């Protein structure tokens, strides 16, 4: 099906009572308003928004009686940087926008990519990091 | 005079007892180790440093019986980008790090020099700042 216009927004997936069919894709795919791929359980999506609006993970893209097909990003390695003060962040932030590394910064957590030659930026700045696995849940501005 | 060596370092400067001959320079200048100025008080001041050894805002130049001649930053217009959490310092010094510009991130506050073009990105982001003048007290790394 073909994909025009976003009909709803999942606002709590754990009280969500319909069940959810998702489309994961790219954290890159978010900033996108074309794109073509299967969801979970097998259903063909073409979205091919008619509008500017950006892609928001939770996105509903069809409803029916019982299932919502909404888009979601995979989930992937990332690095959850944990500065433990406004001048860690700071310093930590100002780095990684001047190698011009596609982030999240949430709360008191900075969102990275797992990147290998980051870490000796990481430590260099002294700020404290751990590898886990997330879905970027943001769609990168710029 | 021709300074090769740093011969001191001014703690604060309400408690010294000295009088201070500063020679003021430009905030790109702490990370040089060779120029030359006249200080305040007309002492010719090559600074010709024979180690790696960066600058630092108040360090002693040369020592005399009364006298201290020292190096600090000059006055000059800047934004002092006051960040209300550690989400709006991380992205805010994001943006800043990623157009590449000049700046200081002490304790809560970042610190960039004057720019108008400049104004749209900290509203844009959202930022509390304000307009001042300052003197910068920390060579930038890079
Ligand atoms: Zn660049």
């Amino acid at each position: 099906m073909v994909i025009t216009k976003i009909v709803g927004h999942i606002d709590d997936l754990s009280h969500q009572i319909k069940k959810v069919d998702w489309l994961e894709v790219e954290w890159e795919d978010l900033n996108k308003r074309i794109l073509r791929k299967e969801t979970e359980n097998g259903t063909d999506i073409a979205i091919k928004l008619e509008n500017s609006g950006t892609l928001r993970y939770g996105d509903v893209l069809y409803e029916s009686d019982d299932t919502l097909i909404a888009i979601r990003t995979k989930l992937e390695k990332v690095y959850v940087i944990k500065p433990q003060t406004m001048q860690e962040m700071g310093k930590m932030a100002f780095e990684i926008g001047n190698r011009h590394t596609m982030c999240i910064i949430e709360d008191d957590e900075i969102l990275v990519r797992y990147d290998k030659t980051l870490e000796k930026l990481i430590d260099e700045v002294g700020v404290s990091y751990e590898q886990s696995e997330r879905r970027f849940k943001e769609p990168f501005k710029y």
